[PDB]
């Protein structure tokens, strides 16, 4: 056989031999991931298991929109792919998709809890923006940009794990909808810079190492966010759609507070004079990138070339060139086809 089989702590691994020593780094939602000696390439590797993914509509989607999306994309900030394979042998026999990547050093969440430069704290935003750039560059607008799902090494290199939205499950795993923006949550149209929602509620809680704006669904996080940032302006309730429209218009009204309120002097690596210059630079592009009506928030390009970000500004990292429903039997033939090819 050219697989074996390790019982990571509940469910079965069943992997080619090439990888040895695998240790439970990721449980969550589609799959199950592992981290593993590959002796074939003699280095370490994540390794997941999409348990079956046909099993119903959500995770196939997902399952089958990322493994077409992950070998047509090719950019250093956006996940690659060094194998693919299932350990059975016929579409009959079919159940197990198992996904391996380049092995890192730590998830976002974990970066976030730790007091970063700003040479550090720009870098990570420089390349999360090099990233989207890439996805937005072919098409793929995300959406549901989250630190979870965004990979760190040492060196503070950097990848984006997966590609966003296209939704029941029963299950155990609540989804993460913090970094989500007001288009997104008032059910909006949406154009690119919907992504730089996001990282603004990325950066912002670097530097405040709290979750920017939390809560239970879309009612508590729709509060959070106008306790802070205000009221929106007329002709952003304007694009609402009635019956949304009627619901905000209609919810106490703030003012909202300052961009040095919300990020403090407290809050920022302000020693010499080199860090009061970029800490005031950073609070200058969070109020860029935390605007709720996406006509006045900053595009990608521009907070590309602000000078927080412009410092690490390169055109091959840049300006790299671009590459319906079923039953859970359509979706069985589509994922195993993609598997194979
Ligand atoms: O405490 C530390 C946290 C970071 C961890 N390093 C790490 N390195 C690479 C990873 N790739 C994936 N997922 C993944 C994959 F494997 C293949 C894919 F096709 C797509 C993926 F999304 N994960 C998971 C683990 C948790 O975060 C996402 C990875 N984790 C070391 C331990």
């Amino acid at each position: 056989n050219q697989f074996y089989s390790v019982e990571v702590g509940d469910s079965t691994f069943t992997v080619l031999k090439r990888y040895q020593n695998l240790k439970p780094i990721g449980s969550g939602a589609q799959g199950i991931v592992c981290a593993a000696y590959d002796a074939v390439l003699d280095r370490n590797v994540a390794i997941k298991k999409l348990s079956r993914p046909f099993q119903n509509q959500t995770h196939a989607k997902r399952a089958y929109r990322e493994l077409v999306l992950m070998k047509c994309v090719n950019h250093k900030n956006i996940i690659s792919l060094l194998n693919v394979f299932t350990p059975q042998k016929t579409l009959e026999e079919f159940q197990d998709v198992y996904l391996v990547m380049e092995l890192m050093d730590a998830n976002l969440c974990q970066v976030i809890q730790m007091e970063l430069d700003h040479e550090r704290m720009s870098y990570l935003l420089y390349q999360m923006l090099c990233g989207i750039k890439h996805l937005h560059s072919a098409g793929i607008i995300h959406r549901d940009l989250k630190p979870s799902n965004i990979v760190v090494k040492s060196d503070c290199t950097l990848k984006i794990l997966d590609f966003g939205l296209a939704s029941f499950m029963m299950t155990p795993y609540v989804v993460t909808r913090y970094y989500r923006a007001p288009e997104v949550i008032l059910g909006m149209g949406y154009k690119e810079n919907v992504d730089i929602w996001s990282v603004g509620c990325i950066m912002g809680e670097m530097v405040r190492h709290k979750i920017l704006f939390p809560g239970r669904d879309y009612i508590d996080q729709w509060n959070k966010v106008i306790e802070q940032l205000g009221t929106p302006c007329p002709e952003f309730m304007k694009k609402l759609q009635p019956t949304v429209r009627n619901y905000v218009e209609n919810r106490p009204k703030y003012a909202g507070l300052t961009f040095p309120k919300l990020f403090p002097d407290s809050l920022f690596p302000a020693d010499s004079e080199h860090n009061k210059l970029k800490a005031s630079q950073a609070r200058d592009l969070l109020s860029k990138m935390l605007v709720i009506d996406p006509a006045k928030r900053i595009s990608v390009d521009d907070a590309l070339q602000h000078p927080y970000i412009n410092v690490w500004y390169d055109p091959a990292e840049v300006e790299a060139p671009p590459p319906r429903e079923h039953t859970i039997e359509e979706w069985k033939e589509l994922i195993y086809k993609e598997v194979m090819n």
